[PDB]
Order: structure tokens, then sequence, then C-alpha cells
């Protein structure tokens, strides 16, 4: 296999053991300072999303253009105000909000963004950014159009002094830091199978399936309530000290941890454990994204729950993500979905997931590194 535009990277090859951890290509000192050219008829628009209008515009390209399943049944529909979430943590920057018009109509037809994150990968802790949202429009397909995309993303995160990136995607490009694997729990087993999400399973009836996926209707765990203001110190405590374990993971201030984990309805939730001393101990949070359902008479949206970040100190992380379960089905859940990282192969099966189709793969730009097996990923990105 080659590929044309990553044989260009400072990315490893795939297939070379990479023993050696460090930086690809020494630092660039000068850096391009005019935009990549894009083909005849688009330009270049930094897309303001505190601007109602625009912030739209972005929602509509992805909600008709972003990632889909293998059989085009789903498609990921991230609302306005998740994607504000998103987009504009803390130190986000204007210029990495990279859409693409068309220059006659306006139309836009492709976004990349770029958000600054720190990175503990092994040894080392690194200012760098997460890549996100790469969107090339149906139309515009296959005509190279994601390497300008790309590069110019790059080019503007140099400019200002990064040299380092993390990032997710379905497909296999060189080369990939660690694999995970999608798994879900259905909650609403009924539409799940109408839909075609997942099928009747030999050799189970539906009342059998229903039965089987049956949960309890409020959570277990004592003490158990929504995060606060006040939470915001011991949350960022207890992440800082759980992450230690992996060798991929994010290091937040505490301000990136109230915006990450403080709740905001329809796009985060977190729920902590106040202990009989008053103490937080633990807690599971997870993000609503749902998907699109296409082609199909009577179910528009596929209603889904997404791991976050879960710690437990005091609970045990089996009951913890029992009651995750249990929260989303209340909160009117068709399905709760999970990666294989952390330690979350010390549920899935237990708790009723099953495998789904499809890898995640995790990469860093310019830094090379070994790989880890999932269970050492301790990064989720949206
Ligand atoms: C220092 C800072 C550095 C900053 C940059 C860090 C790097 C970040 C890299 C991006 C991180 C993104 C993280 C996310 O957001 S992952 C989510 C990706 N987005 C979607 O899946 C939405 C649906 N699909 C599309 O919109 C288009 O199919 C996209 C835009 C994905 C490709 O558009 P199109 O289909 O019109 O293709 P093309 O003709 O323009 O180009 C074909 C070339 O592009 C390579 N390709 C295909 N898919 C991906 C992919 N997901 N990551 C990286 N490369 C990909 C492909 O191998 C080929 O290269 P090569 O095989 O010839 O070599
Ligand atoms: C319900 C549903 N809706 N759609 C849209 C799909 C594909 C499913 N089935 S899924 O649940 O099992 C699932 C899911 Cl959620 C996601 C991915 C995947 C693929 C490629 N890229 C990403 N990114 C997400 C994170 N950052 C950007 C890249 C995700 C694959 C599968 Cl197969
Ligand atoms: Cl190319
Ligand atoms: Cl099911
Ligand atoms: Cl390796
Ligand atoms: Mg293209």
């Amino acid at each position: 296999r080659s590929y044309q535009f990553w044989d260009t990277q400072p990315v490893p090859k795939l297939g070379e053991v990479v023993n050696t951890h460090g930086p690809v290509e020494p630092d660039k000192d000068n850096i391009r300072q005019e935009p990549y050219t894009l083909p005849q008829g688009f330009t270049w628009d930094a897309l303001d999303l505190g601007d109602r209008g625009v912030l739209k515009e972005l929602y509509t390209l992805l909600n008709e253009n972003y990632v889909e399943d293998d059989d085009n049944m789903f498609r990921f529909d991230y609302s306005p105000e998740f994607l504000l979430w998103a987009l504009r943590p803390p130190g986000w920057l204007p210029q990495w909000h990279c859409g693409v018009r068309v220059v006659s109509s306006r139309k836009l037809v492709g976004f990349i963004s770029a958000i600054p994150a720190n990175i503990h990968i092994y040894d080392t802790e690194k200012k760098m950014v997460e890549i996100n949202f790469l969107c090339v429009h149906k139309k515009l397909r296959s005509k190279r159009v994601a390497p300008v995309l790309i590069r110019e993303i790059t080019r503007r995160v140099h400019l200002e002094g990064i040299f380092q990136a993390v990032y997710t995607a379905g497909v296999v490009l060189p080369k990939p830091v660690g694999t995970c694997r999608y798994w879900h729990r259905s909650l609403n087993p009924r539409k799940l199978i109408e839909v075609k999400f997942s099928h009747l399973s030999r050799n189970m009836t539906m009342q059998r399936t229903m039965k089987l996926y049956r949960l309890p209707e409020t959570p277990k765990t004592a003490g158990l309530r929504p995060m606060e203001t006040k939470d915001i110190p011991v949350v960022h405590q207890l992440l800082t000290r759980y992450l230690k374990q992996f060798h991929l993971t994010p290091v937040m201030s505490q301000e990136e941890v109230e915006h990450w984990f403080y709740p905001q309805e329809n796009i985060i939730d977190t729920f902590v454990v106040e202990n009989a001393n008053g103490e937080v101990t633990d807690f599971l949070s997870f993000y609503t994204l749902p998907s699109t359902i296409m082609n199909h008479p009577t179910h528009k949206s596929l209603k889904a729950a997404y791991s976050f970040y879960n710690v437990h100190t005091q609970t045990p992380l089996l009951d913890l993500m029992s009651d995750a379960l249990v929260l989303a089905k209340m909160k009117g859940f068709d399905v709760f979905n999970a990666l294989d990282l952390m330690e979350n192969k010390t549920f899935l099966e237990k708790l009723k997931f099953g495998i789904g189709d499809g890898n995640l793969q995790y990469y860093l730009y310019n830094w090379k590194c070994p790989s880890m097996g999932a269970e050492k990923v301790g990064l989720v990105l949206q």
C-alpha cells in the first residue's frame, strides 16, 4: 500500500516497529505565511462560531456530510450547542475553525478544526492540538481536497508554535499509536432492531431481548448526584490522579475540567459520588450525540450517549457504569456507546455491551513512540 498524501507527512511508516520516542522532524523555525491554494472557485473562510447564522451553516454541513457507518444508515448529528462546547474550549482560536466556501454561492463545503490540548504521551508531556471535524461536502469528495485542509490547518497550528497533534479516524493511516473498538449497550432494543442498528440474534425472541436488556429504574450507588460548581476542584484532582496509569492522556487544567465536565443538558452529563462524609470519591460522565437515521419513514434519529471519563476510587467501576446505563435510559437514550480503552474491558461483557463493527484508530502527528494496547489509551475525543 502507498499513501500519496500520508507518505509526505512526518508520521511513521505502517509496518515499521518504532523503538525511539521523539519528533519525526525538527521544529520548523520559519513558516509559510500564505494559505495553501484550493481548487478554482473555492476560498478559505475562518468560521465565527459565536455567530448563530455561521454556527447553523456548520451544523448543516456536518449534519449532511459528516461520519456515516459503512452502510449509509446512520450519520452523526452533532447539535449547534454541542459543536460550541467541542470547538470553543479554553484557549480556542478563531483561525483554527477552518472553513471552505464556494466563491459564488458562499455555500460551506469543507471544514477542519484544531483545539489546543496538553497531552501526556508515555514520559513526555507536550503542548499539542486535537484535530477534529474534518469534512468535505459529498459533491466534493475524492478531489484531493482533504490534503489541502490538513496542510492548511497544520500551517496555522505551526504559526502558533505547536508541532505535534493527536487525532482519531475510522480508517487505517500511517500509523496508529493504538486501536480501539466501539461496543454498544442496548437501552431500547426494539428501536435498535427496527432501525437495523442491531439484529434479533440467534436464537432469542424480541421478548427475551427486551427482558435481557431491562435495567433498574434508579441508580443504586448511594449519594450519586449531578456534578455542581463546588465539585470542580475535586473532579479535577480525581481525574488527574486517575489518568496517571495510562499512556496516552490529556492533562487538563481546572478550567478545562470545568469546560469538559460541568453539566450542560443535551451535551454532557457528569454525576459524582458524594459519600456519607460529604467527600466526593468517584464520578461518571457521558456526552450526548444523536445520529440521523436515513431513508426510514418513521424513525428519524437515534439518541446515543457516549462514555466519556469514568473515575472510581471507592465505588467499583462496574457499579458506576451500571448507574451510567440506568441514567442514560432514564434520560431517553436508545443506546450507550463506549470504547474498549482505559479499564473498560473489565465491564463491557458483564454489562451486556455487544462488540460493534469498526475500529477507532488513535494517531499522533510528528511524534514517534511505540504503539499501545487499548487498555493503555486514556484519551476520549468527541
Ligand atoms: C502540528 C499540527 C498538525 C495538524 C494536522 C494533524 C493531522 C490531521 C489529519 C486529519 C485528522 C482528521 C480527524 C477526523 O476528523 S476523522 C473524521 C473524518 N471525517 C469524515 O469521515 C466525514 C466523512 N468523510 C469526509 O468528509 C471525507 O471523506 C474526508 C474529508 C474524510 C476525506 O475527503 P475525500 O474523501 O474527498 O478524500 P480526498 O480525495 O480529499 O483525499 C484522500 C486522502 O485523504 C486521506 N483521508 C481520508 N480520510 C481521512 C481521515 N479521516 N483522516 C486523515 N486522512 C484521511 C486518504 O487516505 C487520502 O490520503 P492518501 O491515502 O492519498 O495518503
Ligand atoms: C450509531 C452510529 N452512528 N454512526 C455515525 C456510526 C458510524 C454508528 N455506529 S457505531 O455506533 O458503531 C460507530 C460510531 Cl458511533 C463511530 C464510528 C467512527 C468512525 C469513524 N470516525 C469516527 N470519529 C468519531 C470521533 N472523532 C472523529 C472520528 C467514529 C464508527 C462506528 Cl461503527
Ligand atoms: Cl495528495
Ligand atoms: Cl438490541
Ligand atoms: Cl510499535
Ligand atoms: Mg476531495
